[PDB]
């Protein structure tokens, strides 16, 4: 009823956490490529193991859409790390669009245990 909503939010918080990893090696002037990749790949690990464990469907269907967000926002990884991002307004826009949807889904996941709380309390 409502462990698997507190499990979501802490997908999020790590997402986010390892989002703003990705960020901060991204903002210096010499980043680190193999620091870059592991975060990537770590990203990726906590949200795939984070949605094959999901067990709310609409929690689900936000977790794809927090994929393809983050598909898009990797996709702007320059292949030269030393390289101008290619397209700035577009790597703000990816940043902002992923960065919105975990936050929504830590909102979406607080929303169901206020609603599993309430039918806990009309059960006995």
């Amino acid at each position: 009823r409502m462990s698997h909503h507190y499990a979501t939010i802490e997908v999020s918080q790590q997402l986010e956490q390892l989002l703003g990893d990705q960020l901060v090696i991204l903002l210096r002037e010499t980043p680190d490529g193999q620091a870059l990749e592991r975060s990537q790949n770590d990203f990726r690990r906590v949200l795939e193991q984070g949605r094959a464990n999901t067990v709310d469907s609409a929690e689900q269907a936000a977790l794809d859409g927090v994929r393809d967000a983050y598909l898009q926002l990797q996709a702007h990884t320059p292949a030269l790390l030393e390289a101008p991002m290619a397209d700035n307004d577009g790597f703000s826009e990816a940043f902002n669009g992923l960065r919105l949807r975990l936050q929504d889904l830590q909102q979406l996941a607080l929303a169901g245990i206020s609603e599993a709380e309430t039918s806990a309390r009309h059960r006995a």
